């Protein structure tokens, strides 16, 4: 599933590089991660499930949150 | 521009880290990082120039470099 990670604006990022680091070393299934200026507050994260995000952002200065439900691939592109 | 970077398979979200860390810290002008299991051996980096992403990389262990050339955005939706 891919989920949005709700962020500090300017973050995307410094956030980014957070998640990749734990998501190795926590050996979340974690499997994709998109940060882009273009996409203001909010970081793009493919894993395995809702749990998997929550953890991986847990703790995480900056971040605000899951956005609820999920994001369907279309949506990406045009944001970009 | 868009610039696909070489990596050793399964180093994406490793070196996608530490290309959002040393970004910043350096001040880089790298605006997107994309980092996928599903695209093997490669991160997607959108930079300024091609000198940006090459300071990224610099000394990275795990990187073979940049693929010649720039990536359509449109040649990403279908890899994903």
């Amino acid at each position: 599933m891919i989920f949005a990670v709700r962020t500090m604006v300017g973050q995307e990022k410094n956030i980014a590089g957070l998640m990749a680091s734990r998501a190795e070393k926590e050996q979340l299934d974690v499997y994709s991660i998109l940060a882009s200026e273009s996409l203001k507050g909010y970081v793009l994260v493919e894993a395995e499930t809702k749990g998997d995000v929550e953890e991986l952002i847990k703790g995480m200065p900056r971040v605000r949150g899951i956005v609820p439900g999920t994001i369907a691939i279309e949506e990406i592109e045009p944001l970009l």
